[PDB]
C-alpha cells in the first residue's frame, strides 16, 4: 500500500545514493508531486536477495505505486505517476517533449572521446545552443514559468554533463549560454533536486570506470 | 570538425564570471553581433589551468579558434579573421574611419597612472575626446553612421574602462558638452551584446588599482 522506489546505490556503498539520472528523474517526480515514499537503494555489484525478488532482471529504477507490483523504465514510471497522482500536474505539452533530446547522448560521446577532432565537442555545443534558443523564447523552464516532466528528465542529464565533463574534460557549459545557465541554476536549487541528487563524488565515481 | 571557441579573462577568484579585459570583450561583442554559435572559455589569469597553458603557452588572452584547431592571438587579428570567415552580417568599418579614437585608450591609462597634473596627459586625452565628438557629430551616431561596425566594438569597451576608472580614482568625467560622445556611449553600452559582456565595475576598478 505504501509507495516504494528502488534506485541505484554507489558501487561498494549499499547505503550511499548513486548516480542514476533515470532513477533521479523518478525521485524528482515523486518529490514534485509531494508523494510520501520509501526509497530503497541497491548496489548492483552485490545484489541482495530482496532486490532480486522485486526486480528479477536486475533493472533499476523499479517502482511500486502501492499495489505490490514493481514496474521498470523511467519513461513508464513517471507517466504511471502522472496518471495515478495527476495533481500537481507535471504534463509537458507534446510540442516541447523533445527539447534537449540529443544533449545526453552527445555528452557521453564527448566524455568518452579520446580524439580532439572527432566533432563531438561541436555536436554537444550545437545541442546546447538549440536548448538556449528554446529557453530564451519559452519561459525559464522547457514549458514556461512552471516545471514539468521534461525538466525532471533533462535536469539529471544536464547535472551529469556539468559534473562529469568538468572533472574528466575540464569542460563547462559556456556562460554565453545564458538561458541554459538560468535554467540550470533554478532547476538544481529546487528542494526536489537538492534532496535527490547524488554527491559529485559518487557521480564521478559512477562514470570513472566507463571513461 | 571543431567548435568556434574563444578563451577570455575571468573575474579574479570567480572562474564562472567574465572579467574586465577590453580586448576579450571586443571579440565577445564580434561573436555576439555576428550571431555565431560559439563557446566562451573562461580563464582566471591568477590561477592559469593546464588546458589554457597548452592552447596559449604565453598565458595571454583573448585566443580564438574558428573550428580548425588553429589558436590565434591579438584581438585586432581575431576580429579580422572572424570578418573573413563570417562576412554576414558585415561589421566592416570604412578605412576612412577605421582609426577613429585609436589614441584614447593609451591616453586614458597614461592620465590615470599620472600623479603630475602638468604632464599634458589630461589635455591629450581631452583633445582626443573632443576630436571624437566632432567625428561622431558629423558621421554618427556610431563611428560609421546609423549601424555598428568593428571600430565601435573595439572602442566601446575601452571607453567603458575610461568612464569607470577615471570616475572612481579621480572623479573625472568625459565632459557633458561632448554630446555626441555621450549619445554614442549611451547607445553602445545599452545594446544587448554590450549589456551581456560588460564587466562588473569592481573587476575593472580592482584591476587598475595596483597599476594606479
Amino acid at each position: 500500500m505504501a509507495v516504494e522506489v528502488c534506485v541505484k546505490a554507489a558501487v561498494g556503498a549499499p547505503d550511499i545514493l548513486g548516480d542514476c539520472p533515470f532513477s533521479q528523474r523518478v525521485l524528482l517526480t515523486l518529490e514534485e508531486k509531494k508523494i510520501t515514499y520509501e526509497m530503497k537503494l541497491v548496489d548492483l555489484s552485490n545484489k541482495p536477495e530482496w532486490f532480486l525478488k522485486i526486480s528479477p532482471e536486475g533493472k533499476v529504477p523499479v517502482f511500486n505505486s502501492g499495489d505490490g507490483k514493481w514496474i521498470a523504465d523511467s519513461d513508464v514510471i513517471t507517466q504511471v505517476i502522472e496518471e495515478k497522482f495527476p495533481t500537481p500536474s507535471l504534463v509537458t505539452p507534446p510540442e516541447y517533449a523533445s527539447v534537449g533530446s540529443k544533449i545526453f547522448p552527445s555528452f557521453v560521446k564527448f566524455l568518452k572521446s579520446k580524439d580532439a577532432s572527432d566533432g563531438s565537442e561541436k555536436a554537444l555545443l550545437d545541442e546546447l545552443q538549440a536548448l538556449d534558443e528554446h529557453l530564451k523564447a519559452h519561459g525559464p523552464y522547457i514549458s514556461g514559468e512552471n516545471v514539468s516532466a521534461a525538466d525532471l528528465s533533462l535536469g539529471p542529464k544536464l547535472f551529469h554533463l556539468q559534473v562529469a565533463l568538468e572533472h574528466f574534460k575540464g569542460w563547462k557549459i559556456p556562460e554565453n549560454l545564458t538561458s541554459v545557465h538560468a535554467y540550470t541554476k533554478a532547476l538544481f536549487s529546487r528542494e526536489s533536486f537538492v534532496k535527490t541528487k547524488p554527491a559529485n563524488q559518487y557521480l564521478i565515481a559512477g562514470w570513472a570506470p566507463k571513461v
